[PDB]
């Protein structure tokens, strides 16, 4: 266990920020990847897991800007990155994601750096958007150490991720035309048997349901945050919201697996 902060509740989980500070800066010289925004916060008590964030095809730091903050207020280090090209695959993608997670612990031990010693470099997860979520299911599959995986309406050339063991939580746009649920999310989501894992649909989604300025960031931030919390720090005050089916009209559809509460 790794708990840090106060015990949660679903009204701080929905707010637009957690109890730490954030504050943020480009990284100077990117290791293997485009370019790096790294949020961290200043009075954690110890140090918090770190998370490295991919966007989709031809999508940069913007689309997935928003969690880099709402995680670091709730205790970790957050590196959004742009690929090397705007047109990588997924496979390319999980590589630069890996190779973020790498600069992240090596700036944790670089004195110059504002997140000299802040990182556990121990506990490390992975999340993206689209061909950024198939990198990050990708990243899961073929590091099984990660502690926690998040993807936001995923789409990889396969769907399937049987090897997973890595706790996984799907994002799903109801209405995506561009990476359907039905052929992408879906099929991904039940692909996985050996690991925790949830499904949370956003109801009348479109492929940027979860993206920055989504009209759900109180539900898509709570559920990254609490399954974050849950799997990354094993902190099981966060297993309520982790595991809970919400009770919401923004919902359209809900599954879970190896869940316990």
């Amino acid at each position: 266990s790794h708990m840090r902060g106060p015990n949660p509740t679903a009204a701080s989980l929905e707010a637009s920020a957690g109890p730490f500070t954030v504050r943020s800066f480009t990284v100077s010289r990117p290791s293997g990847y485009g370019a790096g925004t790294v949020y961290y916060p200043t009075n954690a008590g110890g140090t918090v897991g770190a998370i490295a964030i991919v966007p989709g095809y031809t999508a940069r730091q913007s689309s997935i800007k928003w969690w880099g903050p709402r995680l670091a207020s709730h205790g970790f280090v957050v590196i959004t990155i742009d690929t090397n090209s705007t047109l990588d695959q997924p496979s390319s993608r999980s590589s630069q994601q890996m190779a973020a997670l790498r600069q992240v612990a090596s700036l944790n031990g670089t004195s110059s750096s504002p997140i000299y010693g802040k990182v556990d470099t121990a506990r490390m997860g992975v999340m993206g958007w689209s061909m950024g979520g198939g990198g990050s299911l990708i990243s899961a599959a073929n590091n099984p150490s990660l502690k926690a995986a998040a993807a936001q309406a995923p789409w990889d050339s396969s769907t399937n991720f049987s090897s997973v063991t890595v706790p996984t939580l799907i994002f799903a746009c109801e209405n995506d035309s561009i990476a359907p649920v039905n052929s992408s999310a879906l099929p991904i989501y039940d692909s996985m048997s050996r690991n925790a894992k949830q499904f949370l649909e956003i109801n009348g989604g479109s492929h940027s349901c979860a993206n920055s300025g989504n009209s759900n960031q109180a539900l898509i931030g709570k559920k990254g945050v609490a399954w974050m919390k849950r799997f990354m720090d094993n902190d099981t005050r966060y297993s309520t919201f982790a595991c809970e089916n919400p009770n919401s009209t923004r919902v359209s559809d809900f599954r879970t697996a190896n869940c316990s509460l």
